[PDB]
């Protein structure tokens, strides 16, 4: 039930390909709108708990910008990955949204890079704003990204491609996006060719691997009832990372929220 | 010389089924119906039929159904085999590159290349295909062939980058490259293919990649009307993919008909 288990080798090239070929921001710019979100913002920012935090890349960022930061990430093959990366004195922790297990009073801004939201019913999103929460002292903030309404258009139909696929640096990945009928969720399925340990007779040979990636749709109007019901206000959109706003055409909706100082 | 079906070879009958069940590939009996109609309008009776570009064999299995005495010609041997296969040992299957032809004049009432082997020829092999074609025909003969309408390089071919589908059938998985180089005549479609290995690896299976290189040809309707003039062939129609609709700017596929002349040629 890990999707990211046979993705995570090569999650960071992938990544990579998904800024230079799928409008995705780069770490940096997701960096720099953060920083002038909470510079715009009363309470002061120095610690920040990344959820869905992967390989780390986002860690990176905000720890080079002189934040400490704090990742959780269900994936131990993407938390190895972010061991690497962020060396031994980072905390990871290894849980399940909506289980954030770590104490309030601690984190000044919570963030999720790069979809990882996408994963979570709304059920699950809903426990996660209220574990989000408790965590947040009045006044702190919570950012994440998920699909807009142009990835939905884009990818999911109409007049699309049902398949597509990427040939790169010696791995091959095929994507089938499906939508069930009457299901809460898009499934998109990676197949994955990647060069086996070894080779067959006289030829050079490819492992194939399969995952289902199930994503949840999560309508404004949905993240706006969470956020008044979990103790969130001044709740914001806007187009993946920038000062533009959401749109018909926006391919990652990028939320930002601020505590209120209920219980 | 490469051969971009040799790696196809073995599983082109099922791609080829596949493009016509979800892909609007014409089905063989649809040409084989075109065709029968286009010749009862002639007034030179056609029995004996060659198909240049035979590939396996679908379209010459489907004209022997119908009762036509039918030749095949094919660069493959990889393809040829399985036109054996498909049709025995009455069959004549000659294995040559157009646009060499080596039969007699006086042979063949029509000849026919149908599902795209033409759209793999320069305007320079597609001239002098037209010219053996007419050799080989006598006047009031025909010849009719498909190539890729305006239609598919709009859906398929993007001028500014590559475009990238991909296909997972029966254990195989086809990932396509679609890219249009720079002041060049042609178009590349690159098939990637991945197909199931002779052994395993540890205790995983294992599949073989191959890479092959299509090179296509655009051929605009002033070109084939050209052509066919210069190489003694008259009355050039275009339909839409074997039916009786008109060629148009989202065909697909571009079926010409033309009818042969008494021109020396
Ligand atoms: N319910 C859940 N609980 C915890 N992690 C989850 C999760 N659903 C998805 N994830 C994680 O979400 C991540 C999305 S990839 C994004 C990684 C990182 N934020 C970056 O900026 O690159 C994956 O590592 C996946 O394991
Ligand atoms: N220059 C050339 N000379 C001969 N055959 C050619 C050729 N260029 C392409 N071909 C052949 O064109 C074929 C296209 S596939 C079409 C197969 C068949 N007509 C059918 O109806 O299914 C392939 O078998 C390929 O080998
Ligand atoms: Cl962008």
């Amino acid at each position: 039930p890990d999707p990211y288990g046979n993705l995570a080798e090569s999650y960071d090239r992938l990544a990579q390909w998904a800024i230079d070929q799928q409008q995705e921001s780069p770490r940096d710019r997701v960096g720099d709108f953060l920083q002038t979100f909470w510079q715009s913002q009363d309470r002061p920012v120095r610690t920040v708990l990344e959820i869905c935090c992967g390989t780390g890349l986002m860690l990176a960022e905000l720890a080079r910008r002189g934040y400490v930061v704090t990742g959780l990430d269900r994936s131990a093959a993407m938390l190895e990955q972010a061991r690497a990366r962020m060396g031994g004195k980072t905390t990871l922790i290894r849980a399940e949204l909506p289980d954030i297990p770590a104490p309030a009073g601690e984190f000044d801004a919570v963030v999720s890079a790069a979809g990882g939201l996408n994963y979570l019913s709304e059920s699950q999103i809903s426990a996660t704003f209220g574990a989000v929460a408790r965590l947040l002292p009045a006044g702190g903030t919570f950012t994440f990204d998920v699909f807009g309404q142009g990835f939905y258009a884009k990818f999911f139909d109409p007049s699309a491609p049902r398949v597509m696929a990427l040939e790169l640096d010696d791995i091959s990945y095929i994507w089938t996006f499906t939508k069930p009928a009457e299901a809460p969720f898009v499934d998109m399925s990676y197949t994955q060719f990647s060069p086996a340990s070894r080779a067959v007779d006289g030829e050079p040979a490819f492992i194939r691997t399969r995952d289902l990636h199930r994503y949840y749709p999560l309508p404004h109007a949905t993240v706006l009832r969470l956020a008044a019901e979990h103790g969130f206000t001044d709740a914001r959109a806007h187009d993946n990372y920038s000062s533009d706003p959401s749109g018909p055409h926006t391919l990652y909706d990028t939320w930002t929220m601020v505590r209120t100082g209920s219980l």
